[PDB]
DNA sequence: TACTTCCTCGGTTTCATCGTCCAC
DNA sequence: GTGGACGATGAAACCGAGGAAGTA
């Protein structure tokens, strides 16, 4: 019937947002909502089609090595093949999450980051469905201030798997 | 057939932002 | 008055249930 919404393998135009999002298919990993194998993998938003397409290719390296299937040949990824190997499958998930279009949006470069008014200083906020809750984490002079302060209380609310503005390393 | 792999996009959650409260 | 602390609102991200698309 329809026309794949993409020319690229794990790519999605998003039918109401227009945004590229990038997703991968977990083969190995167990579903436990339903039986079988098998699970959705989310890799972000992303304004470039093409730019969606490489963010696969880079997951599914992580996940199957340099011969899965990819829209893009491997040779294209050798720098960031190495790069790869050097952390965690959720590191590297992160990290590509982090890069991604939707990750901030606004005036701030940092997510949960925006500008207290017009004081010139800037407020992180970040959202609790428990509690059903839009956090204020306070109001600070510099924007890396805020998303750091963003950050801590993303680690704190979500653990592992959560995508910090600055490297999950910097709060151990 | 039946069965697995992959895409889609609507609920759900969260952000970006702006404007309002009240305890000082 | 007032200014941190938040709430309201709309935009936009997030993400799996489910159906579509390949298998074998
Ligand atoms: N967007």
């Amino acid at each position: 019937s329809t026309r794949r919404s993409s020319i690229y393998r794990g790519v999605t135009r998003h039918r109401w947002t227009g945004r590229f999002e990038a997703h991968l298919w977990d083969k190995s990993s167990w579903n436990s909502i339903q039986n079988k194998k098998g699970k959705q993998v989310y890799l972000g938003a992303y304004d470039s089609e093409e730019a969606a397409a490489h963010t696969y290719d880079l997951a599914a390296l992580k996940y199957w090595g340099p011969d899965t299937i990819l829209n893009f040949p491997a040779e294209t990824y050798t720098k960031e093949l190495e790069e790869m190997q050097r952390v965690t499958k959720e590191e590297y998930l992160a990290s590509l999450r982090r890069q991604s279009s939707g990750f901030s949006r606004g005036v701030s470069k940092y997510r949960g980051v925006a500008r207290h008014h017009h004081n010139g200083r800037w407020e992180a906020r970040i959202g609790r469905v428990f509690g059903n809750k839009y956090l204020y984490l306070g109001t600070y002079n510099t924007q890396e201030e805020a998303a750091a302060a963003y950050d801590m209380a993303a680690i704190e609310y979500r653990g592992a798997n959560a995508v910090t503005n600055f490297d999950i390393s910097n709060y151990i």
